[PDB]
């Protein structure tokens, strides 16, 4: 029907404030109401055609705080609103949406590497705490598939993970699943058809440009065609059958490169730049 | 006796190694030997007509490291020398000198918010740990007065302080003192004719331009006339009965504005610019 990519916040040597929109029907960008406090390394999602930005961290030379903020944006009124904040602050969080609920997983606070999980019921503006995961994970990708939630990669605070776990909402329990082929902390995670894609991230020595997917039928991680640029902590989303990756860090420079992946051709192609180079940005589509 | 203001390092885009001298006898700047290793959020002080630069943090894209460095500078050879390093790294340290000895207080190291305190005897090139403070403080100003030490403002890692404590060297113990009117983390702190000045810093919502002083006889904090620019993490010193504030961050730009305060008139007035905008800089006079 025709929709917009939203990219909210980011980090370009400090926490950014920009809420920006992209339209690939005309390859143009939009500027929208900025964030009512700069956050970096949060996560975005859309619930009931409203956009939510969760957690993250405000980094500035003027000190640096972790955020338990949950702030909804309305593209119909171009206004942010604060919503009930989470139980704890989560920097380098991941989120998933199930059944019109917001699941927030892991991420940092102070030195404490979280492993807890909480559900926000939008209809009641309430955080309700759920079953913690089997590993502590910060900088963790999350995908929702078949009404299940997939926590992938991440960092436990002592070494960089290559593990994955699966949460059964109906049962409220966690299980480990097939570990990945490569260590990946702060990679980009999402669903395409019946596969869990995981692009980029950090391993401990280098930035990554390799991608792999997971098929729940075949319980296996298969390597796919790499991205043109190596990138850690990047935005990622899907629209009309393609993966769009926004920004990230290449071990030197913060990218403005947005790359697109057509699964039909299994080829990557740069589709735009962004208005400024940035990392740690949370992303969504409506 | 001819006397110079020194500014050692700072932070603009990365940690600088600039050692620079202002001369208010001729409103001129002098360029001197660079810092061995680029540091920011350090502290300067002069002991026996030698300058010491203490702690801080090297920030760059390559990584960010904290420093436990003590490096002495000698204007008579224009040479740095590494001196015995402290026990732990302290970023956003404060230092005080008592009886020709160097007190290093609080400051950060990774997530660890220090509240230890250590004395360096230059006569032996020796660090000795002393009685820790009652709160953990990073980005804390220090004032030496009546052969006591006043740790003021700062950040404990959960909330921005507006509190202060007083260390009795002869007794080796701490006591709280009357809190300030305004929350201040990384303000400028100094002694001038009794009074304990605290200009600028961060509170948690805004950069500050308000100044307040303390009289040890009267144990009260009274507000004085504000600065022209709002500034956090700035250099501060005295020369011939005036407060000079170097640089800082205004929420947007790193300032090059150096402002002077005449206590006789209780008014602020810009006295120069600096050769580059910067924050987190440590300062001394000799």
């Amino acid at each position: 029907v025709g929709r917009l990519i939203y990219t909210a916040g980011g980090y370009f040597r400090q926490s950014l404030s920009y809420l920006e929109a992209y339209n690939p029907s005309d390859g143009t960008w939009l500027r929208l109401a900025d964030l009512q406090v700069p956050r970096s390394g949060l996560a975005g999602c859309v619930v009931g055609g409203l956009l939510y930005a969760v957690g993250g961290r405000n980094n500035s030379p003027d000190g640096n705080t972790d955020s338990s903020a949950l702030d909804c944006y309305n593209p119909m009124t171009n206004q942010w609103s604060p919503c009930a904040p989470m139980s704890v602050p989560r920097n380098r969080i991941g989120v998933g949406v199930i059944d019109g609920h917001i699941y927030a997983v892991g991420g940092s606070h102070g030195c404490i590497h979280h492993n807890s999980v909480e559900r926000y019921e939008p209809e009641r503006d309430e955080w309700h705490l759920v079953a913690p995961m089997l590993t502590r994970r910060i900088g963790v990708g999350v995908a929702v598939l078949n009404r299940l939630l997939y926590a992938v990669g991440g960092f436990d605070g002592t070494n960089r993970l290559n593990s994955a776990e699966c949460y059964y909402p109906e049962r409220n329990e966690w299980r480990m699943i097939t570990a990945m082929n490569t260590i990946r902390s702060g990679a980009g995670v999402c669903v395409l058809h019946n596969c869990i894609y995981a692009a980029g991230g950090y391993d401990g020595q280098d930035q990554l440009n390799s991608v792999e997917r997971y098929d729940v039928e075949t319980e296996t991680w298969t390597f796919v065609a790499p991205m043109k640029h190596r990138r850690s902590a990047l935005g990622i989303t899907v629209h009309q059958g393609r993966i769009y990756v926004l920004g990230g860090y290449d071990g030197h420079t913060f990218l403005d490169s947005v790359e697109c992946y057509d699964p039909d051709t299994d080829t990557w192609s740069e589709v735009t730049r962004m208005t400024s180079g940035r990392s740690g940005v949370g992303v969504a589509v409506t």
